[PDB]
């Protein structure tokens, strides 16, 4: 179902480019980098329509068997559904640095201290079109 | 366990290069594209020692509870346990074409006339350190 990389180990110092598509109704879409889906140190949702949430990014982390911690929000979002968009991701032990397809950058905090991380995948509303990781 | 990359369609005109590390005391490690672990259309087995099988590469597909089809080998076979390798992989709807950590290449036939797969993996004894999908 989901777009993944998987044991492909995303260490720092590595680059991580993602480009896709979004579906055209939709609700909300995200990338994550951790663990497995239960266990994720960088999750950023693209909420086109979800509740009171409209044309938002909100980004946190999922602990396995405990849950979601501290939400962060940024109103930047070059997003258009039936658009293509591209995301990196690079990451130090203190933060993951995330550049959106028009070139603007939201940055949240690598709470673990991780040093690298098994794996990567899209969920939600939308398709994974190429994926440079290196 | 396996290294793979999941519906990222590997899409007629892509392509696809992996990098990674052979294990030491490898016996041998595959590359595969396909659908599934059961449904392969281009599998690259790299056999340092298997059976009689020496440094060979051998090369087939495998379909969907039928089993593996005609085997084809190469002896091109610029690989060391304990060493880096990249391998780049084109396609149309005849041929894949693959070209090796030397430069040299092996082509295998596109025997379903697949014009997109959504499953890349590595099983057996290595591990991937990079890739570029796009």
């Amino acid at each position: 179902d989901r777009a993944e990389v998987r044991n492909i180990p995303f260490k720092l110092g590595m680059s991580l480019t993602v480009g896709g598509v979004v579906n055209s109704n939709a609700t909300r879409f995200s990338i994550n980098v951790g663990e497995s889906t239960d266990s994720i140190a960088m999750h950023m949702d693209h909420r086109f329509s979800y509740g009171a949430d409209q044309n938002v990014l909100v980004l946190n982390s999922l602990v396995h068997n405990v849950g979601w911690q501290q939400e962060e929000r940024s109103k930047k979002f070059p997003f258009t559904k039936g658009d293509h968009f591209q995301i990196t991701i690079t990451f130090d032990t203190h933060t993951f640095y995330i550049q959106l397809s028009n070139g603007e950058t939201v940055e949240f905090p690598n709470r673990n201290k991780d040093a690298a991380f098994n794996l990567i995948y899209l969920a939600g509303d939308a398709r994974l079109t190429f994926v440079r990781l290196e």
